[PDB]
Order: structure tokens, then C-alpha cells, then sequence
């Protein structure tokens, strides 16, 4: 119904010749006093009722902050349901009162700068929208230009600007409330009168925005961390329901319904959210991602989701209005239950999610390799792995705040961010610049430290424009080269993920692989482990490699053995690490941190304590531990196998290295894990040899794809096995015996 | 223990400085006693001690053809003998009356122009190869010189010339014996006195011969059609053998283990084999790969070949002596009942063989995309498919030999080589011309028939010299899709493959697809299916298009239906084809064939009647039918259901095609398969509806790969199932109702 032109290249919807089109048309409108008679939206409009009442005098803050706006008092809710009263009564001197109401404080309102203070500015702008919109057919000639000047007044205050040509598009404070909501609730409104906004709003959305969206959207994820993923997403669903509500449809791809997923498969029976990007910890509420599942459950009508939702079904009040006009309350809800238990984020993220239940006894482990690197709250932790069971094992360490500051902190630039605050691997080049000269948007240095990991992407460590830029950019930090789940779609006993991560370092390093074989092992004593095999070549044999692994507690390091346990806040997990490569021969593992060496990078540490009261489970972390070659060579490979138990249990498994014929291996278990040796395709026959009893469930991978051939002792086993594509692996059971694969 | 010196950037190994080393070292001498004592072998080398007897004079041909010497009696086998008997006991003078019974002839030998008679010369060369290196240390310097200059005489003879500068490297007759077995094994023998002739000849083996064969090798398959594999493959074995047992290791992919294989899977109950390019009919006796199932099964270990081998342990005369050399006679033998009844064969081939058992109720179709052409031997045959049941169904039409001549007959060049001969597709552009200057060795033909088929790749319609050339050149014909089956490896229900074929074509079209899915019934009544859906867009709608289907038989047509019936020979199969697309209202069916249309091509029959006794079961084909659009159009699609029964059965599986959202597909008995409408990657949710009782097995194709979800009737089914890369498709199981599928 909406008519759809091309402006420079992008199709472009144009608003229909009506009102209201701002988050519903006239077709809605006798809906909303069927809304009204619903009870469950009876006490969402009860508390609106409740907002209409001022700020009481010795509550308000000495700085108006943003939470100050969006804990939305007085005026501007009074004139909102007073629009909302009109819209459905249309009753002229309704329409009238909240025009008058609205007109002289919209022309004459001042913000003073405070903490992302357009948020406080936008909202303002999105209740004169409201009014313009709902009570057009009674605003006067006067009236219409005087709303239209108020609105660019406003406009020239975001962060992004009027026109809005600053900021980012992918990422940032213009990838929030502002364009997504704010100015396109505006543009919408007064598109009639002054086409230019929406024309310039909903024309950066449509040409950078939705793009970028679009082209990740696929992979059913999200960049920005577990705790921005809330406002990043929430506001790219503002811009669903508002174009869709318009009469233009679903823009974005349809995946859309499906990332927010991921935090569900993200979540530990402690209510909290596994860590990944510039994120807090806390252990006295829940974390929720209420907004986005509201928005995203009711618009796509998944019930999963919407079971997301009804954990806190309590939205800030500047959002009260949106959940009343859009809520499904006859939409049911699904608990994650019945869910596969691994699920897979492909291109540009290729991540694994990997858990053994969903009940309290959860394993659940995290896997990434990053093909792309999208900046502002993304951390350079390509190739990172995080482990969780009753308790935080293998840990995504550092704090976003703290004592050392905010995201400007010399703490997010030296260490939070950084490859050496990860589970990932570091090469030290000395010599290696990193150039940070664009980072935040104050306390700016030229340079941050040196931690042998990965680049600083972009003009200086900062984010690009939209995807075209980020395309022909530096952001490329990674290959993904194989992946896949366990025999069974549900339940499956293996999760492997290998990636290419060469392009995430400088060029110190010629070749960076790694692979990821998570095992759940179907036992309630050792429920799951996980193997890491990585190879590592440098450019200069001197270049010093590590590999990490972080923890909140101290490890016990015993010859080739890592211990690491939780015995604090309720949390009694325990991770057992064999160092199997480099040999017994060739492998230093030192631990390092405590107090003062916490945030340690390589002679500067960079303290980050708790504010009061808060992360109480200290997951920001304390320690890590490092794993060297003893010798200086080009070539090294780690191979290390985790086990994952509780703090309880004394006897793990023996874990024995598989020393074969063109590949290396593990054994643990029922289970056999084998990699080429060199970390490439084996495109000819290999063998090895298994000692041990009962049945074995072989993981072969690296394998060129096609029909192989597999024998045991001399005989055929199995005359003709597939070795597909996407994982280049072999499954298969059998007993002890020396076996041979042919191709 | 050789020695590997670079010559022209190729590594090549040099024969080493001792006696003997042709098809044998001194170690495995010892060995010949042995051998000598083997019930097994003892058969053999009776058999050549009867072929030490002359020629009667009765039956001697007066032409002497390929087959007079290859069927080896007198003087050469004497000589042979008296070397191997030197080698066994080392008594001087039989060395020397080794070398002085061959020597003159060798300089003196004449050879009257016949078929293939660089054969025989080759042969006459090798026998002179044996005495010089196993007699080498009675040779006098004179007399290698003699040798040497006899070798030389008698190369400048042979096809490719001395130097071996001429024909082809991986088709034609110098991918035969000449080079692979003949010069190689004189170079050998004569390499310290004249190490020129190794150098040319090895020289191209490695740099042209063996780099082709390495590149399809992986995919475990031949190209040039079910009989000249017996010639074809057999000489990469013997230059596998020689160069091996002259102690050069293994130089070829192993994956040459399982290229026979693919006969194997093609082997029907009535001891005849799948048709594929050049081939002859017999129902008389049953076909063998004899010599390709020794060499490979012997030098790899193979049960399964070495099975192929003992049905008829019949080795040709000239072949005798190698077989005593180099059976392995303690080798097991295992029947192919316990192999997967799919095999895939992937780049360049893609083609897909699927059986329903490996007894005399088995269905054997195949399936072809062909990514590249080799021409020579192989049909201008991409997206041809191929059904046998108790005799054989929907065939591969016309014959090599008959009253059309041999393989320059118009017979081959306008029918039985190209696209019209085979079930696939046709586009008629009355200005097309099929240049082929370049086929064949006689009685060239500048044109070809315009058979509304496939290009005649290559300078003329000839293959190219090497893989340099041919990737160079036009001789891409397709690319590969997607492919897989499953769900079960060993005995999958379906077996599915994709293909655009469009390169196969001339610019007469912009698009031609092709996706087949064979459907294991597992049925008493109907024991298989398959279904083809084609996409053809053609670059002028009035290029009229056809589907075709080849039968022996007359077919019956009644309305969308199509019937083929076997009633003879003992063959009962029956075929039976339901006509989905293009509907009703634009489907015209027609039958071609009987007396004077058999090998009808647009005006003009190219006639090939069996030679005499020949033949008997008229697998050469006398009908097709032909479906065409009513309407011109550019864009058409074709959709044909098959089943498979025997030709007493009454009732089928009722076939409904499914209008869906984004997707057309195919219900019948308990399955269900769905496709892009538009043969496209689908990357958007879609759905259709499902009547019918009991749990049907869903197969979804053309998906982007990812994680999908599967709603019935608006309701969760699989909250989460992922599509593969390699087959981009969904397999899950369901009852009736109406499907959503969201990703
Ligand atoms: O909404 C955010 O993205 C965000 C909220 C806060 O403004 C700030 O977090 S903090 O209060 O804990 O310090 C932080 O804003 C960043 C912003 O993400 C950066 N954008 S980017 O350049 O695209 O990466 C940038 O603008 O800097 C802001 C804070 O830096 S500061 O103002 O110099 O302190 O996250
Ligand atoms: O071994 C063969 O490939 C082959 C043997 C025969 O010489 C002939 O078969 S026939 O007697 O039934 O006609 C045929 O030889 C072809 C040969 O394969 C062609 N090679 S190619 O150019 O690389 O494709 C070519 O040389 O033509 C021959 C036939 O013409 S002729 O030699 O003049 O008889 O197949
Ligand atoms: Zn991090
Ligand atoms: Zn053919």
C-alpha cells in the first residue's frame, strides 16, 4: 500500500498520503480499545497512569542523565496518552489540549550535556512526533511549521547530527536510538510538510544501516557483546516495527528472528549471561534482553522468545507505550528445552555454541573464530574459547568498568579489549606498532600496548562507516575452514569448529590455525571436555609464542597437568587441562597474576578494581596461565585437552596422545579425535593405531572430502565412507586395532 | 633407492645403475622360483610354454592386425622365456642365445599397415626391452649399439612418433600402450647406452600423461566410456607397475585404487555392464575388466577388485608374463554385496550411481553432470541419466559399430556421441554449427548434424593435447551443484544431484539446470523413483526445447503418461514417467522410432544396424519420446516423475506435484521432495501443504545453508535443523499438514 522508488541505487518506501502512519495506521485504531479491555495491557496502561505524576522535587538528580529521561515522568506522558485519548475517542478538543500542551516547551527545550544525552533529546523529539502524527487533522497551518522548526532545533543536538552525516552505521551511538527510532518516528511524521528528514534519516538507514544488517542477519548473531547486544538490537527493531507499522513491511532479513537465540543458548542456571565483549558481571539479578525479546518475539510470533520476555515482563517506561500499542499477549511461550543442544553462527562469525543440558548441571561452551572484526564493543578474540559449569571455568577476563575508568579506560585499550584477555594465542613482535589514534571519543592516545596479539583494524582502532568501508577495509581477521555437530541434530556427541585466524595478527606471523573439538561425553561424572589443537608459524623464530588460559582463581600447574576450580559464590565447577603439545620436553607453563599482576601485559598491569557492590564472583579474573615453546622455532603446534567436572571428583580420564601416520590425536574416554599433523587437508592414506576396551567413537577430520576407504587390521572395516565438505571429517565406531583410511 | 633429479620444473626419477630393472630388481628374482612352484601361476606358465609354438600356417590372418600379435605365439615368446630363464639361473650362454635370437630380427622387422599395428610394433620392442636389460651383462658393446639403433628404427614407426611428439596425453592412442608401457620399457632397458628415449618418453609421461590422470584420480572414475576403460586404464596401471618395480615408489594419487570401482557399481545381473560412451551391445557373454582388476587389485591389495579378476582369470597372450610377475595370488576376494548402494564421483566427473541391491532385482540408474568433456571416447551426454531394471528402462542410446561403419561413422558423429542419443536436454537453433574437422583419423567431416544438443568442444571436435590445454581451453561443460544421500551412508533413502550444465551448451541458451533425485522406495510393488527437474532459458524463446527418453521398446503415451515396457530376452522391467511441468495446457508428448527413425536427428536417420550375431537384446534403441512446450517462451521448466516396477504390476504410487510458496515439488508413496521454483538458492522463509495418511520423508532442496526452522500447521515442529553446504537441503520426517520453513 506504500509505494516503493529508487533514490540513488536504494528502493526507498515513500510515507502513505495518511494519518496516523507513526507505529500504526487507522486499520489498527479500533484494535487499541480492545488492547485497553485486555488485562494483561490493563496494568502496562496503569502504569503509564502512574507517570503521568511529575518528578517529585528531591528526587531529581543534580545531573540529568539518560536514565533521568528514560525513566520517563510528567509532561511528555501526559501528552502522550492525552494523543493516545485522541487517537482513539477523536474527540477535537483532545486532539486540540495535547497540541497546546506540547507546542511551546517542543520550541524552547534545553538539554545540558550529560552522559549520551541525545537519548533524552531524541525521546523528546519522539513525543512531539507522537502528537504531530496522531493529532494531524487538528494542527493548524501555524501550528505545522512551528512543530517542523522545534524538530530541527532538536535535530542539530543528536551525535549524529542535522543532516545526520557523523558516527558510524554498523556500529556506535548513530547504530542506537537516535536514527533508528528517534529520527525516523520524526521524519515519518512530518514527511508532508518537510520531506527533507525522512528523506535524509531513513535514507542513511536504507543505504548503510540495513545493508550492513542484512549482511549478517543470516548468521543469526550479534557483534557488539552480551550486554550492548540490548540496545543495538532493540533499536533495529524500533526500525522494524516503525517501517513495518508504516505499511512497508519487513525490511531487515527475516533471520532477524533468530539472533537473539544465541543469548538463550548463552544463559547459566545462575540467571546470568555468558561474557563475550565489553560487558559488567553481577550476581544479584538476572541479566534480560527484555526489549528485543518483546519486539522480536511479538513482530515474528516466536514463542521462545516470548517465554525470554515473561521472565521480566517490565520494560523502562519510555518504552510502556510501544509494549501497550505492539504487545502479543495471546502469543505462547517455549522454554529453550527442546532446543539442539550446539548451534552454529556461520559467516561473517563462525561461532559454536556448544551446552550438555539446559538444566543446572549445564556445560556450556563457547568457540570463535571471527571472520570479520566489527569494533566499538567487539574485543579482538579471534579464536577465544569460554568455558561454563556451576561457575565460570575457562573465562572471557577484565571488566568494561572499574577503577581504571569507562570504555576510554587505559585498561579497555590495553588489556579488556585485547587478544591477551582472551583464551586465544599470542606472538610477540617487539618491534610491533599499535596505532589506537581513533579510539573513544575522549582521553585519545596514538598508541596502546604491546600484547603480542591481534591488529588494531580501522583508521587507528576505529570502527568504518558502513559495510562498503568495512568490506574494503582491514576488518578481515579470519577464514572458517571446517565445521560441525555430533552424529544426532539433538544431542550431539561432538561439536567441531576450525578456523584460519592469520589475518586477525600483523605479519609476525605467516599462518594461524586453530581447531575445536568439544566433546559431550553423555556422563554425569565428566560430562564434557574439549580439544584444542592449534599450529602457529612466525615470521621470525624469535618471536615469543604463548597460548592462554584465564581463570578467576589460582591454578594448580603439576607437570603437564592444569587444575582450575570454583570454590566461591556458590560455584564448585572444576577444568582439567593435559598439555599435550609442545612435548614434556619442550613446554614452560607459567601462571601469572594475583594482585598487582591481574591485568598483566608484558611490564605494565592494568588494574581495573570492582566498584562497590558489584561482580561479587571477581569474573573480571585474576590469573592466567601461559604456555611457551622452550625452544625459538618458526613452526610450533599446541595441542591441549580440558576436561570438565565438579570441584568433587578425583579421578578424571586418562588422556593418551594418538602418534599416527600424517596425523596426531587424542584419546580419552569412548571417544578418538585425529587432526593432520601439519593442519592441512590429508588428501592421501593415514593410520594410527587404538589400544583400549570396548567401543570407540572416532572424529577424523582435515580429510579431503570424497569416498574413503577405512580398514582395521589388515581388513576392511568399512568399504566406502563419505567425508563431506562443510566438516572434512569421518564418523564412525569400532573397537582397539590398528586402522588404515585410504582415499 | 632411485634417484629424483628436475627436469622442466617436473621431478623425475632416474633408473637406477643396475641389472635387471625392468618390471623387476635383483630382489625379487629369488622370488621367480617360487612363483615358478605356485599352483596358481603354474597354469600361466604353461600357457606361455604353448605359446613358444609358431603361427600354423592355416591361420595366419594375411592382414595382420593388432589382434595377430597381441594373441603372442613363436620366436617373441621363445626369447622372452630364454631371458627369464637367464634371470632364474644366470647360465651365460642362454643370455647369450637370448640375445642372439631376437637381434636380427629386431633390425630387420617389417610391419604392413593395419589396424592399430603400432600395437604390435610396440609389443615386438618390448620383447626386445626384456632381453637387453635381463640379459644385460651378455650384451657386447656392439651389440647394444645395435639394439639401440633397432629401438630407435622401430619408435620413429609408432603414432606418436620418435620423438614422441604427436596424439594426445590423456585420450587417443598414445594413452594406450605405445608410450605408457612400450617406450617406457625400452627407455629402461637402454637408458646407460641411450638415455634419450627415457628422457622424451618418461618425459611426457610425467609432464603431460601423469598430471592429467592425478587431477581426476580423487573423484574414482574414468571418462572414457565402459569399454575403452579395459585399454585405457590398464596402461596407467602398467606404467604404475614399471615404474614402481623399477623402484620409483608408487607416482600415481592413490585414490587409482578405486577408480574401477565404478564398473563394479555398474555391473548388471545379466553379466552385462552400464552403457556409457563408446560402447558395443552382446548378450552372449559376459563383459570383464581382466587385466585392469589384476593390476590394481594386485598392487593395492584389493579384495573387491581382485573378486572382478577371478570371474574370469583370463589374461591376453602378450599379457601373460606379467601376470606371472606380478600376480598376487595369496590376495582374498570379496563379493560387492556389503558395499553402499550409492556412489558419488565429484570433480571433474559429478555423477551420481544408485542401486536398490547388488542381485537380479536391483534398480541401477545413474545420474551425470559432467564438469568437463574429454571427448575422444566420452558422449556430449551432461545431465543424461541412465535406468536399468531387469533390463534396461530409460537407455543410452544408438551403437559404436554396425552398418554405419566404425568409430568415423556419420552414425557416431551425428547420433550416437552426441546429446540427442541420451536422456537430456535439447534446444534447437536452426543456425548452429558443430564444427568437427579434428574427429577421428579418417574421413573427415568439416559438419556435424545440428541435433539441437551440446557444443563439440576442442579445435574441429578433438581433444586437447594436455591439461594445460584443456583448462585453457573450451572443454568446461558443467559445474557441480550440490550432491549427497542419505539418510543412511550404506542404504540411503534418496540420492540427489545437481548440475548446471549451461557451458555445455552454445549461447542459444542463457541458463540450463538440472537436479535429479533418485528415491529408494524400499517396495515391494514399486521398488524406486526418480525425479528430474530442469531449468532451461534459452536466449530465443522460439529455440524450440525437448526432454527426451530413450526406450528399446515403443513407449505408450496416454495423456501426462508415459509407459515403457521390456518384454524380451528375459527382461521384464517397466518404466513408467508422470509428466509435471510443463502442465497439461502446455505440454505436447510425443514417440519417435521404429523402422527408419531409430536414430532420427532433425530430417535424416543415421542408420546403424547391428552387425550379425551381435547385439541381440537391441540395446542400441529404436524410440524416444520427446517433450516440448506448446508455447514459446524463453524461460521453461521441466519436471518428470519415474517409477520403476516390474511390467506385471498394475497399480502405482499416485503422483501429485506440490504448489508451494517459493518451492514446486513431488509427493509419492511415503516421500516428499521440494525444489526452487526457480532452481535458485532459497534464502527466504517458504511452505506448502501435505495431504495424505501416514509419516511421509521429506527431502527440501535448494536451501541456503544454515539453520532453518520447520513450523506445522503455525506450530513448532524442529525448532532448529541445519542444511549442509554440500547438498543445501533438509531431511526430517512428518505427517500431513501445513509447512513453514523460517532462516
Ligand atoms: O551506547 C554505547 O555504545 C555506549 C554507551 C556510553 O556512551 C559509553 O559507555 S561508558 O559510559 O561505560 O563509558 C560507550 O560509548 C562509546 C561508543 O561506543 C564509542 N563509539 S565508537 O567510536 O563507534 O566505538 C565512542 O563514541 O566512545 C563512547 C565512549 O567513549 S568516551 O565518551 O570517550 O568515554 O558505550
Ligand atoms: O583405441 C582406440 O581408442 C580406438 C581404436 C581403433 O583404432 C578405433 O576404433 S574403430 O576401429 O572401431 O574405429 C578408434 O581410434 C580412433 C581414436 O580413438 C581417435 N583418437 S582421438 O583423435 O584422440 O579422439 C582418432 O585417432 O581416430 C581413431 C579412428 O579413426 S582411424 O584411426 O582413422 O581409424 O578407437
Ligand atoms: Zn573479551
Ligand atoms: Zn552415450
Amino acid at each position: 500500500d506504500v509505494v516503493w522508488k529508487d533514490v540513488d541505487g536504494v528502493s526507498m518506501p515513500i510515507p502513505p498520503k495518511t494519518h496516523p502512519r507513526l507505529y500504526l495506521r487507522e486499520q489498527q485504531v479500533p484494535d487499541l480499545k480492545n488492547r485497553m479491555n485486555d488485562p494483561k495491557l490493563k496494568k502496562v496502561w496503569a502504569d503509564m497512569i502512574k507517570m503521568q505524576e511529575d518528578w517529585k522535587p528531591a528526587d531529581i538528580p543534580e545531573v540529568k542523565d539518560f536514565r533521568f529521561y528514560f525513566n520517563q515522568k510528567g509532561l511528555t506522558v501526559r501528552v502522550e496518552l492525552m494523543a493516545l485519548n485522541y487517537l482513539m475517542t477523536k474527540d477535537p478538543k483532545v486532539g486540540r489540549e495535547a497540541i497546546t500542551s506540547i507546542i511551546d516547551t517542543l520550541e524552547t527545550a534545553t538539554f545540558k550535556p550529560a552522559g549520551d544525552i541525545s537519548r533524552g533529546i531524541g525521546l523528546f523529539m519522539v513525543t512531539g512526533a507522537i502528537v504531530y502524527d496522531w493529532c494531524y487533522d487538528q494542527l493548524k497551518p501555524e501550528e505545522k511549521t512551528r512543530f517542523v522548526k522545534a524538530f530541527v532545533r532538536l535535530a542539530k543536538m543528536l551525535e549524529c547530527g542535522y543532516p545526520p552525516v557523523k558516527d558510524k552505521s554498523i556500529v556506535g551511538h548513530a547504530s542506537e536510538w537516535m536514527i533508528m527510532r528517534d529520527l525516523l518516528s520524526v521524519g515519518i511524521a512530518i514527511y508532508d510538510e518537510f520531506p527533507e528528514m525522512y528523506n535524509l534519516a531513513a535514507g542513511r538507514f536504507f543505504k548503510e544501516h540495513l545493508v550492513a544488517r542484512n549482511w549478517f542477519y543470516p548468521s543469526h548473531n550479534y557483534h557488539q557483546g552480551m550486554s550492548y547486544l540490548n540496545v543495538r538490537f532493540t533499536n533495529d527493531l524500533f526500525a522494524l516495527w516503525i517501517l513495518d507499522r508504516m505499511g512497508a513491511g519487513n525490511v531487515f532479513n527475516p533471520g532477524q528472528q533468530f539472533i537473539l537465540y544465541d543469548a538463550i543458548y548463552k544463559r547459566r542456571p545462575d540467571g546470568q549471561i555468558l561474557a563475550g565483549g565489553d560487558v559488567d558481571y553481577s550476581r544479584k539479578k538476572p541479566k534480560y534482553y527484555t526489549m528485543p525479546a518483546l519486539l522480536a518475539g511479538s513482530y515474528y510470533k516466536d514463542e521462545y522468545l516470548n517465554y525470554e520476555f515473561l521472565k521480566d515482563p517490565n520494560v523502562e517506561p519510555h518504552c510502556k507505550l510501544f509494549e501497550f500499542l505492539w504487545r502479543d499477549t495471546q502469543l505462547g511461550s517455549r522454554k529453550p528445552d527442546d532446543l539442539p543442544l550446539s548451534r552454529y553462527s556461520g559467516s561473517p562469525f563462525g561461532w559454536m555454541i556448544a551446552r550438555t543440558g539446559w538444566g543446572p548441571e549445564s556445560v556450556i561452551a563457547e568457540m570463535k573464530v571471527n571472520e570479520y572484526s566489527f569494533l566499538n564493543h567487539q574485543h579482538q578474540d579471534a579464536g577465544a574459547f569460554q568455558i561454563y559449569y556451576k561457575g565460570p571455568l575457562a573465562i572471557d577476563a577484565g571488566s568494561y568498568t572499574g577503577s581504571s575508568g569507562g570504555y576510554n579506560s587505559p585498561h579497555n585499550k590495553n588489556f579488556f579489549k585485547r587478544t591477551i584477555a582472551h583464551n586465544s594465542l599470542l606472538i610477540y613482535d617487539p618491534k610491533e606498532t599499535f596505532s589506537s589514534s581513533g579510539y573513544g571519543g575522549s582521553d585519545h592516545t596514538d598508541f596502546a600496548a604491546n600484547d603480542g596479539g591481534q591488529r588494531l583494524p580501522g583508521k587507528g582502532w576505529i570502527a568504518p562507516r558502513d559495510l562498503k568501508e568495512m568490506l574494503a577495509g582491514d576488518f578481515r581477521t579470519g577464514k572458517i575452514l571446517a565445521q560441525g555437530f555430533g552424529p544426532d541434530n539433538q544431542t550431539p556427541d561432538y561439536t567441531y569448529l576450525k578456523g584460519d585466524i592469520t589475518a586477525a595478527y600483523s605479519a609476525k606471523v605467516k599462518e594461524v590455525k586453530r581447531s575445536f573439538l568439544f566433546l559431550n561425553l553423555k556422563d554425569a561424572k565428566v560430562p564434557a571436555a574439549m580439544i584444542v589443537f592449534d599450529k602457529v608459524v612466525a615470521s621470525n623464530p624469535d618471536f615469543k609464542k604463548f597460548w592462554l588460559l584465564h581463570s578467576i582463581e589460582q591454578p594448580e600447574i603439576k607437570g603437564n597437568q592444569i587444575t582450575i576450580k570454583r570454590t566461591k559464590n556458590g560455584d564448585s565447577g572444576m577444568l582439567v587441562n593435559t598439555a599435550l603439545l609442545p612435548d614434556a620436553a619442550n613446554s614452560n607453563i607459567t601462571s601469572i597474576g594475583g594482585k598487582g599482576k591481574d591485568f598483566w601485559v608484558f611490564g605494565t598491569n592494568y588494574t581495573n578494581d570492582p566498584k562497590p557492590g558489584t561482580d561479587e564472583a571477581l569474573e573480571r579474573g585474576e590469573w592466567r596461565v601461559e604456555i611457551t615453546p622452550k625452544k625459538a622455532a618458526a613452526e610450533d603446534y599446541y595441542l591441549n585437552v580440558i576436561q570438565i567436572a565438579d570441584n568433587t571428583q578425583q579421578k578424571l580420564h586418562e588422556v593418551k596422545r594418538i602418534d599416527g601416520d600424517k596425523v596426531v590425536g587424542v584419546q580419552l574416554a569412548d571417544r578418538i579425535v585425529t587432526f593432520s599433523k601439519t593442519s592441512e587437508t590429508v588428501d592421501r592414506p593415514f593410520g594410527f593405531s587404538v589400544v583400549g576396551k570396548g567401543t570407540f567413537k572416532f572424529v577424523m577430520t582435515d580429510l579431503l572430502p570424497g569416498t574413503w576407504q577405512v580398514l582395521k587390521d589388515g581388513k576392511i572395516l568399512y568399504p566406502a565412507l563419505s567425508a563431506k565438505g562443510d566438516d572434512g571429517a569421518l564418523y564412525f565406531e569400532g573397537t582397539e586395532g590398528t586402522y588404515r583410511f585410504l582415499r
